[PDB]
């Protein structure tokens, strides 16, 4: 259950001139806390019209720990805003997206959407083929348990996107001029233990809970800006997941829609030369398929201590970027300890 | 890959005059074959038009078969039809529905899509959030591994429905005049060992895989002639959903719609006095969620044969349904055997 005071608008700078992203989202945005972050190798500065509450943040700051095994460049220094709030929940989206046209033409406001989405229950255990039940219009179908009607709290909430939606820079490429403009009324809980790829895209979340498990980590390089170049975000997701079902918390996917403006001239190839990701998804898919942890871990946090050990073992051998990654969660799990832990 | 030549129109006829609902359906029905069956406790005569390739089933024929412990009255009919049709797959609609308009008021041809939907491989293992990554516009999302995009089968389809949706008999009474009125323009997988409610009022699956499962048991009440009164379709869903699950085959869900024509004035009461449906599916939750198949079954045979058991053993002694549901489920097993089965 939720009140706007406990919202927060954390949002990635990859684009320093922030003007029509601002402009088109502020009557969404403007009742809400803002942090935007500087990308750390951002050769110029944000450049924001003004009249919102916002507590912008840059490289220097986070100096104040020295995180040895993490890099925050990039996509990756969003996630400083989940540490240096003190708030409930997150609502997250990447500036190069914008408000989305509904069916009839009407706006969407994706932050009311995202708060309703977690405020209402979630239901992971039985699927209700008519989608929310909770819904206007949508209801329990005939068969639904009736134990069962009344869900667990959602702790995360990812939504879609219409326009440049989130494909891999290989189908990107191939496919030329695909565009999603499906607007499919949905929203829906990811059954329990169903792998999903969570989209960073658009994504809000229960901070106070989720935020040991969201950690910047498995970047496939240094460089990199475009979503296509990362798969951080869909590891996080897999990750979360995995915690959400083991403590029987629910997650839920569809509305909102954002709308996602379209990329300069070929950098999808640009970045497809150097994206190892098909064979990254692969190995990582046997993995969590292989996740069915022991029964101990009961805490999140504890679900995070016994996760990066059984990472580190089965993964870590395997490449760098998954014994570093398992290295970041628990620098990270230091950090949530130290830096993101509650006070206000 | 299939063909019009495969398909069988099974349909259970509880109305007596089918002038209007086939005349709706025509276009989409006729170049089909049509296997209309009378209910066993109907005395009128069936007014249907003419201009189809229809075998029409009646009580004389359903007797011949000599069932000493299957019912066939009510919307149990049906079933004779999945056993004397000799074709692959059945498209299965009732009488009460007639074919949707989507958000272009364009009419559903339902029968196409259903083909469609088992022409088209699953993604029971990953969840793709654009959902069925191969209709138009939709794609596979990024992070969604590769050796997964090679979908296996879809034997099975499940339509929703506008208007009148399949709410059960508590719900209709209670929420009053609420009617379904989102077109969900979306169709996607049910992901592995998510349990599902299959709405018996607008499906199509293979005949020859899925046919021994879908069997009639778990009859409630005595005659059920509204959706409300049954529980039977609900119980294939299970069943078959484990099936499916253990021998890796797929189910999906969503379009198409049809216009479920709305109810007889204040029937939903009639129903509801005597739905024991409530603590019904509160038993047979628990045990779906405790129930793993063997790894030795690999044939639809093996799965069937073990699940009665399983049945027979554990939920048999809760109530008399369940075990008369199990010599049902049996008898069914047989009559396939005897009756039913062609090149599988």
């Amino acid at each position: 259950e939720i009140q706007d005071s406990e919202v927060d608008i954390v949002i990635a700078a990859l684009q320093p001139n922030l003007t029509t992203f601002f402009e088109a989202w502020r009557p969404f945005f403007s009742r809400f806390h803002i942090i935007v972050v500087k990308d750390p190798d951002m050769a110029e500065e944000l450049q924001i019209p003004t009249g919102f509450d916002l507590k912008v943040y840059t490289k220097s700051d986070m100096g104040v720990l020295g995180a040895t095994s993490i890099d925050f460049s990039g996509h990756s220094c969003r996630y400083f805003g989940y540490l240096v709030s003190r708030k409930k929940y997150v609502i997250s989206i990447d500036d190069n997206c914008l408000p989305a046209k509904d069916n009839g033409g009407l706006t969407v406001d994706a932050v009311a959407q995202h708060m309703s989405n977690l405020k209402t229950p979630a239901t992971p255990f039985f699927f209700n083929t008519l989608y929310d039940p909770f819904r206007k219009g949508a209801d329990f179908v005939r068969g639904y348990p009736f134990s069962l009607r009344e869900g667990v709290e959602c702790m995360l909430s990812c939504g879609l996107w219409l326009h440049n939606a989130d494909y891999d820079p290989m189908t990107h490429v191939v496919k030329r001029n695909q565009r999603n403009t499906t607007y499919v009324d949905a929203v829906m809980t990811v059954p329990l233990g169903a792998m999903m790829p969570v989209s960073g895209i658009n994504v809000a979340f229960n901070r106070e809970v989720l935020g040991p498990v969201m950690f910047p980590a498995l970047r496939l390089r240094k460089e990199g800006k475009h979503r296509w170049d990362t798969l951080e975000d869909v590891w996080n997701g897999l990750c979360a997941k995995v915690v959400c079902d083991r403590l029987r918390y629910g997650v839920k996917t569809g509305l909102p829609y954002v709308m996602r403006s379209d990329a300069e001239a070929g950098k999808a190839l640009e970045s497809l030369k150097e994206w190892e990701g098909v064979k990254v998804m692969d190995v990582v898919l046997p993995f969590f398929e292989s996740l069915k942890l022991s029964s101990t871990s009961v805490t999140v946090e504890d679900c995070v201590k016994e996760l990066t050990s059984i990472v580190k073992e089965k993964l870590g051998p395997q490449n760098a970027i998954f014994a570093k990654a398992a290295d970041a969660m628990e620098e990270w799990t230091k950090l949530w300890k130290s830096h993101g832990a509650q006070s206000a």
